[PDB]
Protein backbone atom coordinates (compact mmCIF):
# COMPACT_ATOMS: atom_id res chain seq x y z
CA UNK A 1 0.00 0.00 0.00
CA UNK A 2 2.82 2.39 0.79
CA UNK A 3 4.73 1.10 -2.54
CA UNK A 4 1.30 1.86 -4.06
CA UNK A 5 0.95 5.17 -2.66
CA UNK A 6 4.35 6.29 -3.78
CA UNK A 7 3.30 4.82 -7.49
CA UNK A 8 0.59 7.13 -7.58
CA UNK A 9 2.34 10.76 -6.04
CA UNK A 10 4.88 10.11 -8.39
CA UNK A 11 3.26 9.70 -11.75
CA UNK A 12 0.83 12.70 -10.73
CA UNK A 13 3.83 14.76 -9.63
CA UNK A 14 5.05 15.13 -13.91
CA UNK A 15 1.72 16.16 -15.48
CA UNK A 16 1.93 20.46 -15.74
CA UNK A 17 -0.61 22.43 -17.48
CA UNK A 18 -0.41 26.03 -17.36
CA UNK A 19 -4.85 25.79 -16.35
CA UNK A 20 -3.80 24.88 -12.85
CA UNK A 21 -8.00 23.37 -13.04
CA UNK A 22 -6.43 21.22 -15.99
CA UNK A 23 -3.57 20.24 -14.48
CA UNK A 24 -5.78 18.72 -11.66
CA UNK A 25 -8.03 17.53 -13.23
CA UNK A 26 -5.46 15.27 -14.53
CA UNK A 27 -3.95 14.31 -12.04
CA UNK A 28 -7.17 12.74 -10.72
CA UNK A 29 -7.20 11.10 -14.24
CA UNK A 30 -4.08 9.42 -13.44
CA UNK A 31 -5.64 8.25 -9.87
CA UNK A 32 -8.10 6.92 -11.61
CA UNK A 33 -5.71 5.45 -14.36
CA UNK A 34 -3.70 4.08 -11.55
CA UNK A 35 -6.66 2.41 -9.88
CA UNK A 36 -7.54 0.30 -12.92
CA UNK A 37 -4.22 -1.04 -13.18
CA UNK A 38 -2.72 -1.05 -10.32
CA UNK A 39 -1.85 -4.90 -10.62
CA UNK A 40 0.35 -4.60 -13.57
CA UNK A 41 2.46 -1.62 -12.24
CA UNK A 42 2.36 -3.04 -8.41
CA UNK A 43 5.88 -4.50 -8.65
CA UNK A 44 8.04 -1.11 -10.43
CA UNK A 45 11.10 0.88 -10.20
CA UNK A 46 11.36 4.60 -11.11
CA UNK A 47 13.85 3.12 -14.14
CA UNK A 48 10.57 1.24 -15.53
CA UNK A 49 8.40 4.31 -14.33
CA UNK A 50 9.94 6.53 -17.31
CA UNK A 51 8.10 4.78 -19.57
CA UNK A 52 4.84 6.13 -18.57
CA UNK A 53 6.58 9.48 -18.29
CA UNK A 54 6.79 10.03 -22.39
CA UNK A 55 3.43 8.66 -22.15
CA UNK A 56 1.60 11.21 -19.69
CA UNK A 57 4.31 14.09 -20.40
CA UNK A 58 3.06 13.86 -24.15
CA UNK A 59 0.05 16.08 -24.86
CA UNK A 60 -1.16 13.56 -27.41
CA UNK A 61 -2.82 11.21 -24.99
CA UNK A 62 -4.65 13.76 -22.99
CA UNK A 63 -7.89 14.73 -24.56
CA UNK A 64 -8.60 18.17 -21.82
CA UNK A 65 -9.18 16.99 -18.53
CA UNK A 66 -9.57 13.46 -19.83
CA UNK A 67 -7.43 10.77 -21.63
CA UNK A 68 -7.40 9.99 -25.29
CA UNK A 69 -7.90 6.13 -24.86
CA UNK A 70 -7.18 5.39 -28.28
CA UNK A 71 -3.60 6.98 -28.28
CA UNK A 72 -2.65 5.58 -24.84
CA UNK A 73 -3.30 2.58 -26.46
CA UNK A 74 -0.96 2.81 -29.22
CA UNK A 75 1.47 3.87 -26.44
CA UNK A 76 1.09 1.35 -24.50
CA UNK A 77 1.51 -1.68 -27.14
CA UNK A 78 5.25 -0.14 -28.47
CA UNK A 79 7.95 -2.45 -27.14
CA UNK A 80 12.00 4.66 -26.07
CA UNK A 81 12.10 2.36 -22.91
CA UNK A 82 11.04 -1.04 -22.92
CA UNK A 83 7.22 -1.10 -22.26
CA UNK A 84 7.38 -3.14 -18.87
CA UNK A 85 3.87 -3.69 -19.17
CA UNK A 86 2.63 -6.44 -21.61
CA UNK A 87 1.29 -5.47 -25.03
CA UNK A 88 -1.17 -8.06 -24.95
CA UNK A 89 -2.66 -7.27 -21.58
CA UNK A 90 -2.62 -3.27 -22.51
CA UNK A 91 -4.30 -4.34 -26.44
CA UNK A 92 -7.12 -6.48 -25.01
CA UNK A 93 -8.02 -3.85 -22.08
CA UNK A 94 -8.00 -0.54 -24.98
CA UNK A 95 -9.68 -2.72 -27.43
CA UNK A 96 -7.00 -3.18 -29.77
CA UNK A 97 -8.48 -5.77 -31.87
CA UNK A 98 -6.64 -5.72 -34.81
CA UNK A 99 -2.82 -5.20 -33.77
CA UNK A 100 -3.94 -7.64 -31.11
CA UNK A 101 -0.51 -8.18 -29.49
CA UNK A 102 -0.59 -11.52 -29.96
CA UNK A 103 2.97 -13.07 -29.47
CA UNK A 104 -11.02 -13.76 -21.69
CA UNK A 105 -13.13 -11.39 -23.22
CA UNK A 106 -10.63 -10.35 -26.12
CA UNK A 107 -13.45 -13.66 -29.97
CA UNK A 108 -15.97 -11.47 -32.54
CA UNK A 109 -18.84 -9.63 -30.59
CA UNK A 110 -22.18 -7.58 -32.19
CA UNK A 111 -22.03 -3.74 -31.54
CA UNK A 112 -24.94 -3.95 -29.21
CA UNK A 113 -23.81 -7.00 -26.95
CA UNK A 114 -20.83 -5.63 -26.27
CA UNK A 115 -21.82 -2.48 -25.15
CA UNK A 116 -24.45 -4.29 -22.74
CA UNK A 117 -21.53 -6.39 -21.85
CA UNK A 118 -18.74 -3.77 -21.04
CA UNK A 119 -21.78 -1.67 -19.01
CA UNK A 120 -21.38 -4.77 -16.65
CA UNK A 121 -18.32 -5.18 -16.31
CA UNK A 122 -17.39 -1.66 -15.67
CA UNK A 123 -14.56 -1.07 -18.33
CA UNK A 124 -14.85 1.94 -19.67
CA UNK A 125 -12.05 1.35 -22.03
CA UNK A 126 -14.19 -1.45 -23.60
CA UNK A 127 -17.81 1.08 -23.69
CA UNK A 128 -16.13 3.84 -26.03
CA UNK A 129 -14.94 0.92 -28.86
CA UNK A 130 -18.38 -0.81 -29.02
CA UNK A 131 -19.79 2.91 -29.01
CA UNK A 132 -17.96 3.20 -31.65
CA UNK A 133 -18.96 0.23 -33.59
CA UNK A 134 -23.05 1.04 -32.81
CA UNK A 135 -25.05 1.78 -35.45
CA UNK A 136 -26.19 5.62 -35.48
CA UNK A 137 -29.66 4.95 -35.02
CA UNK A 138 -29.27 2.88 -31.88
CA UNK A 139 -26.91 4.93 -30.32
CA UNK A 140 -28.61 7.33 -27.63
CA UNK A 141 -30.93 4.58 -26.95
CA UNK A 142 -27.74 2.72 -25.65
CA UNK A 143 -26.19 5.42 -23.76
CA UNK A 144 -30.01 6.16 -22.33
CA UNK A 145 -29.85 2.98 -21.40
CA UNK A 146 -26.66 2.70 -19.41
CA UNK A 147 -27.05 5.75 -17.71
CA UNK A 148 -30.15 4.99 -16.38
CA UNK A 149 -28.53 1.89 -15.11
CA UNK A 150 -25.48 3.45 -14.05
CA UNK A 151 -27.43 5.53 -11.99
CA UNK A 152 -27.88 3.86 -9.20
CA UNK A 153 -28.12 4.03 -5.24
CA UNK A 154 -25.65 0.83 -4.83
CA UNK A 155 -23.15 2.39 -6.69
CA UNK A 156 -19.71 2.45 -6.84
CA UNK A 157 -16.50 4.99 -8.14
CA UNK A 158 -15.91 3.06 -11.47
CA UNK A 159 -19.23 4.09 -12.74
CA UNK A 160 -18.50 7.62 -12.97
CA UNK A 161 -16.20 7.62 -15.98
CA UNK A 162 -18.71 5.57 -17.81
CA UNK A 163 -21.27 7.79 -17.13
CA UNK A 164 -19.32 11.00 -17.72
CA UNK A 165 -18.39 9.63 -21.25
CA UNK A 166 -22.13 8.55 -21.87
CA UNK A 167 -23.32 12.35 -21.25
CA UNK A 168 -20.83 13.89 -23.22
CA UNK A 169 -21.56 11.93 -26.05
CA UNK A 170 -25.83 12.44 -25.84
CA UNK A 171 -26.59 14.48 -28.79
CA UNK A 172 -29.91 15.37 -26.58
CA UNK A 173 -29.98 16.49 -23.11
CA UNK A 174 -33.48 16.87 -23.44
CA UNK A 175 -34.67 13.75 -23.76
CA UNK A 176 -32.18 12.47 -21.16
CA UNK A 177 -33.72 14.46 -18.22
CA UNK A 178 -37.16 12.69 -19.40
CA UNK A 179 -36.35 9.18 -19.13
CA UNK A 180 -34.51 9.82 -16.15
CA UNK A 181 -36.99 11.41 -14.33
CA UNK A 182 -38.77 8.40 -14.26
CA UNK A 183 -36.73 6.21 -12.41
CA UNK A 184 -36.45 7.25 -8.65
CA UNK A 185 -33.63 10.14 -7.86
CA UNK A 186 -32.42 9.06 -11.62
CA UNK A 187 -31.34 12.35 -11.80
CA UNK A 188 -29.79 13.14 -8.65
CA UNK A 189 -27.68 9.63 -8.65
CA UNK A 190 -26.50 11.05 -11.88
CA UNK A 191 -25.21 14.44 -10.76
CA UNK A 192 -24.46 12.99 -7.59
CA UNK A 193 -22.07 10.26 -8.89
CA UNK A 194 -19.78 13.04 -10.97
CA UNK A 195 -19.43 15.38 -8.50
CA UNK A 196 -18.07 12.84 -6.11
CA UNK A 197 -15.56 11.88 -9.03
CA UNK A 198 -14.93 15.39 -9.82
CA UNK A 199 -16.38 15.68 -13.48
CA UNK A 200 -17.62 19.19 -13.23
CA UNK A 201 -17.66 20.63 -16.26
CA UNK A 202 -19.98 17.21 -17.60
CA UNK A 203 -22.35 18.77 -14.37
CA UNK A 204 -22.27 22.40 -15.62
CA UNK A 205 -23.21 21.76 -18.90
CA UNK A 206 -26.31 19.20 -17.47
CA UNK A 207 -27.30 21.73 -15.39
CA UNK A 208 -27.20 24.82 -18.23
CA UNK A 209 -29.15 22.77 -19.90
CA UNK A 210 -31.92 21.53 -17.28
CA UNK A 211 -31.75 24.61 -14.86
CA UNK A 212 -30.86 27.37 -16.81
CA UNK A 213 -31.95 26.91 -20.59
CA UNK A 214 -35.56 27.98 -20.16
CA UNK A 215 -38.36 29.08 -18.36
CA UNK A 216 -40.08 25.97 -18.56
CA UNK A 217 -38.96 22.69 -17.05
CA UNK A 218 -44.32 17.27 -14.75
CA UNK A 219 -42.55 18.93 -11.97
CA UNK A 220 -41.12 22.19 -12.15
CA UNK A 221 -38.17 21.21 -9.90
CA UNK A 222 -36.28 18.54 -11.92
CA UNK A 223 -34.67 18.26 -8.09
CA UNK A 224 -36.60 18.27 -4.73
CA UNK A 225 -35.72 19.98 -1.58
CA UNK A 226 -33.27 17.13 -0.04
CA UNK A 227 -31.64 16.25 -3.71
CA UNK A 228 -31.25 19.91 -3.59
CA UNK A 229 -30.02 20.17 0.01
CA UNK A 230 -27.52 16.90 -0.86
CA UNK A 231 -26.39 18.39 -3.76
CA UNK A 232 -24.82 21.40 -2.10
CA UNK A 233 -23.60 19.20 1.14
CA UNK A 234 -21.40 17.02 -1.46
CA UNK A 235 -19.89 19.70 -3.40
CA UNK A 236 -18.89 21.34 -0.33
CA UNK A 237 -17.10 18.04 0.83
CA UNK A 238 -15.66 17.42 -2.57
CA UNK A 239 -14.01 21.10 -2.11
CA UNK A 240 -12.74 20.81 0.96
CA UNK A 241 -11.14 17.44 -0.15
CA UNK A 242 -10.20 18.96 -3.56
CA UNK A 243 -8.89 22.29 -2.56
CA UNK A 244 -7.04 22.96 -6.54
CA UNK A 245 -10.58 22.72 -7.71
CA UNK A 246 -12.42 24.93 -5.19
CA UNK A 247 -13.05 27.52 -8.06
CA UNK A 248 -14.75 25.06 -10.01
CA UNK A 249 -16.74 23.54 -7.21
CA UNK A 250 -18.12 27.01 -5.86
CA UNK A 251 -19.53 27.84 -9.19
CA UNK A 252 -21.33 25.01 -8.95
CA UNK A 253 -22.53 25.85 -5.84
CA UNK A 254 -23.44 29.40 -6.49
CA UNK A 255 -25.71 27.96 -9.85
CA UNK A 256 -27.30 25.51 -7.63
CA UNK A 257 -28.12 27.92 -4.71
CA UNK A 258 -28.94 30.47 -6.72
CA UNK A 259 -30.96 29.35 -9.40
CA UNK A 260 -34.23 31.47 -9.95
CA UNK A 261 -36.41 27.59 -10.42
CA UNK A 262 -35.14 26.62 -6.87
CA UNK A 263 -35.98 30.23 -5.01
CA UNK A 264 -37.92 28.34 -2.72
CA UNK A 265 -35.56 25.79 -1.91
CA UNK A 266 -32.88 28.57 -1.38
CA UNK A 267 -35.30 30.21 0.91
CA UNK A 268 -35.94 27.17 2.87
CA UNK A 269 -32.55 25.98 3.41
CA UNK A 270 -31.49 29.21 5.69
CA UNK A 271 -34.57 28.93 7.59
CA UNK A 272 -33.36 27.95 11.17
CA UNK A 273 -35.57 25.67 13.14
CA UNK A 274 -34.82 23.58 16.00
CA UNK A 275 -31.55 25.11 16.05
CA UNK A 276 -30.28 24.04 13.07
CA UNK A 277 -30.40 25.37 9.51
CA UNK A 278 -29.74 23.14 5.82
CA UNK A 279 -27.05 25.43 5.15
CA UNK A 280 -24.52 24.61 7.80
CA UNK A 281 -22.36 22.64 5.97
CA UNK A 282 -22.32 24.70 2.66
CA UNK A 283 -21.37 28.14 4.40
CA UNK A 284 -19.02 26.26 6.81
CA UNK A 285 -17.47 24.69 3.99
CA UNK A 286 -16.99 27.93 2.10
CA UNK A 287 -15.82 29.73 5.29
CA UNK A 288 -12.77 27.05 5.96
CA UNK A 289 -12.16 27.12 2.27
CA UNK A 290 -11.69 30.61 2.63
CA UNK A 291 -9.16 30.26 5.69
CA UNK A 292 -7.25 27.73 4.31
CA UNK A 293 -3.37 28.42 4.38
CA UNK A 294 -2.10 25.25 2.88
CA UNK A 295 -2.61 26.83 -0.88
CA UNK A 296 -1.58 29.94 -2.69
CA UNK A 297 -5.11 31.22 -3.34
CA UNK A 298 -5.97 33.96 -5.75
CA UNK A 299 -9.31 35.61 -4.86
CA UNK A 300 -9.91 35.02 -1.66
CA UNK A 301 -11.68 38.44 -1.37
CA UNK A 302 -14.41 37.12 -3.75
CA UNK A 303 -14.93 34.25 -1.88
CA UNK A 304 -15.89 36.53 1.38
CA UNK A 305 -18.03 38.16 -0.24
CA UNK A 306 -19.84 34.77 -1.66
CA UNK A 307 -19.81 34.33 1.89
CA UNK A 308 -21.41 37.58 2.95
CA UNK A 309 -24.07 37.43 0.96
CA UNK A 310 -24.92 33.83 1.59
CA UNK A 311 -25.43 35.66 5.22
CA UNK A 312 -27.24 38.42 4.12
CA UNK A 313 -29.30 36.24 2.45
CA UNK A 314 -30.27 34.79 4.85
CA UNK A 315 -30.85 37.87 7.08
CA UNK A 316 -33.12 38.95 4.36
CA UNK A 317 -35.27 35.86 4.20
CA UNK A 318 -36.17 35.35 8.24
CA UNK A 319 -35.10 38.46 10.41
CA UNK A 320 -36.45 37.45 13.44
CA UNK A 321 -34.46 34.18 13.06
CA UNK A 322 -31.00 36.16 12.57
CA UNK A 323 -29.67 35.89 16.18
CA UNK A 324 -30.29 31.87 15.97
CA UNK A 325 -29.07 31.94 12.75
CA UNK A 326 -25.50 33.17 13.96
CA UNK A 327 -25.63 31.07 17.07
CA UNK A 328 -26.28 27.62 15.21
CA UNK A 329 -23.40 28.55 12.98
CA UNK A 330 -20.63 29.78 15.58
CA UNK A 331 -21.30 26.51 17.10
CA UNK A 332 -21.28 24.22 14.23
CA UNK A 333 -17.73 25.97 13.22
CA UNK A 334 -16.31 24.76 16.82
CA UNK A 335 -17.25 21.32 16.24
CA UNK A 336 -17.52 20.61 13.05
CA UNK A 337 -13.46 18.85 12.46
CA UNK A 338 -13.77 18.75 8.56
CA UNK A 339 -11.21 18.54 5.83
CA UNK A 340 -8.61 21.47 5.53
CA UNK A 341 -10.20 23.08 8.72
CA UNK A 342 -7.17 23.67 10.87
CA UNK A 343 -6.92 22.24 14.13
CA UNK A 344 -6.20 23.82 17.21
CA UNK A 345 -7.49 27.08 15.22
CA UNK A 346 -11.59 28.56 16.32
CA UNK A 347 -13.51 28.95 13.47
CA UNK A 348 -16.13 30.19 15.33
CA UNK A 349 -14.21 33.53 15.55
CA UNK A 350 -14.00 34.40 12.11
CA UNK A 351 -17.68 33.54 11.74
CA UNK A 352 -18.06 36.30 14.56
CA UNK A 353 -16.43 38.63 12.56
CA UNK A 354 -17.88 38.20 9.33
CA UNK A 355 -21.38 38.66 11.52
CA UNK A 356 -20.03 42.14 12.50
CA UNK A 357 -19.28 43.65 9.54
CA UNK A 358 -22.49 42.83 8.26
CA UNK A 359 -24.35 44.70 10.98
CA UNK A 360 -22.09 47.93 9.72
Amino acid sequence: TKRQAEVLKKLQDVIKHTDRDIAAGRKLAIKRWVETYIEYIKLFKDDKLEFLYNVFRDEGCWLGTRLNNTVLGQKLTEEEIDNPLPRYGMASRYCITGKIGDFDFWKKYDAVEGFDSTVKLKWSEGVEYFYNQLEEKDKEKKLTEAIVALSRPQSVKRDAPILDFCVRNIGDKDTLLQKLLQKDKGVYFLLAELIESCFFDTVHDLVQCWCYKGVSACSDKIFSQQDYELFLYSLSNVMLKNPELSVQARSLIMEIWKCERFAEYRETSVNTSNYTVPIKSVLGGLIINWKREDVCKPDREIEKEEILDMISFAKGCFPEKFDLFKEVMIENLRICGREGKRKGVDYGKFAEELFLQLEK
